[PDB]
């Protein structure tokens, strides 16, 4: 009852959906007067680097790219600062930027059709329940995202995205939506439709902009989908 | 006869030794006309990434600090740099400072005393013949000195400076003095004299500046350390 207090009663339309995501992102309450505290991806609220990509992240939820996992580039930042720091003392720290969403086919699409123009700097991966499994993953090998490098010692690289292991993921990722959001609606209802809908057509999407000494292409990137699409 | 016409007939001196050092790394003949075209180390003339450190090597050896390994810091520089750049296109390329050398006695115990200002920066490992290995190793453990990010890969680390490794390198280090510089001299000569007060009584340093962003300590921790000794 409670979580569905949050996601609303009854969804109207996709734009219900983007308004969870949106008031997931955001600290606004719904129309009601709740705040989203969570998305069956999360749990949680979100960790404090997101600080650094908020309004960005606002701006491309509020188109249906609906983003469930994200990360800002950090070009060797001191291993001890509070936002982004781990590790031992005195070293460095990296990121690649990362930015994991559900997109509509008609958004996937546009995307691919984007995709062309940043072939090189962004890993993408694509997929949906059927498979159509698309990706420029070299060899199907791990991209590293994260990494540190720390005094008298060797690298730590503790994050990583394999695009094998985002294969076991995508069941858990798809099977959410019905499991904890649709089994959460009625059986009948058209609020049962849309998330069917949305667990069917949808496409998961997965980007990593490699080149972390510059600003982070992605949100040009959704921007330029969006171009293309509207 | 060939390295016995290069490294000098016979050694009048430290002096000699040091020379035979500073006209490897510069381009000169020494006073017969004839270049140092290898070292016992080396057996070839320098790769390229020396170019960045020429005049601070020059400057090092001239006081006895003989260098025979070496490396300039760079800070994520493109992986297609001809001087720097290796591995797959459209990566970066980082590097430690590093330097290893030979000292006498007198000029480790100066450099241990020096070593106290930048203890956390800098690794150290001085040895000598006997043992008295010296060195503040992490838990005995190797040193990253050599690493690259490329698109859709994992880290990679090509090159370390491993505590234990140094142990088997010492016995070659140390020995090349006597069976390719000291077998070269007569018996009895004072040329072997040198040379074998020169393979008992000097120590084998490393030292690795491990803030890669940063211009490298290492040349002004060998200026203190002829500052003390000076
Ligand atoms: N709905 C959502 N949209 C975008 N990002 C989200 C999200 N829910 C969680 N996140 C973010 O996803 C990230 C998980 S942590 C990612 C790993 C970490 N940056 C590393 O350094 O290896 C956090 O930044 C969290 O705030
Ligand atoms: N006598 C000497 N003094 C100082 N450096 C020397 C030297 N003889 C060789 N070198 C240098 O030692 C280095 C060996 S290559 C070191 C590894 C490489 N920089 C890496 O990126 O992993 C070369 O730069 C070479 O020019």
């Amino acid at each position: 009852e409670e979580l569905l207090k949050m996601w609303g009663e009854e969804l109207t339309s996709e734009a219900s959906v983007f308004e969870v995501f949106v008031l997931y992102l955001s600290g606004e309450p719904n129309r009601n007067g709740h705040k989203v505290t969570c998305l069956p991806w999360n749990d949680e609220p979100l960790a404090a680097e997101t600080s650094l990509l908020k309004e960005e992240l606002l701006r491309v939820n509020r188109q249906g790219i609906l983003t469930i996992n994200s990360q800002p580039n950090i070009n060797g930042k001191p291993s001890s600062d509070p936002i982004v720091g781990w590790g031992p003392s005195g070293g460095y720290v990296f990121q690649k930027a990362y930015l994991e969403f559900f997109t509509s086919r008609e958004t996937a699409e546009a995307l691919l059709q984007v995709l062309k123009k940043y072939e090189l700097r962004v890993n993408y991966h694509l997929v949906n329940v059927k498979g159509e499994n698309i990706t420029n993953a070299p060899e199907l090998q791990p991209n590293a995202v994260t990494w540190g490098i720390f005094p008298g010692r060797e690298i730590i690289q503790p994050t990583v995205v394999d695009p094998v292991s985002f294969m076991f993921w995508k069941d858990e990722a798809f099977a959410l939506w019905i499991e904890q959001w649709g089994k959460l609606y009625e059986e009948e209802s058209p609020s049962r439709t849309i998330i069917q809908y949305i667990h069917d057509n949808y496409f998961l999407v997965n980007l990593v902009d490699n080149d972390f000494p510059l600003d982070n292409c992605l949100w040009q990137v959704v921007e330029d989908t969006l171009e293309l699409l509207n």
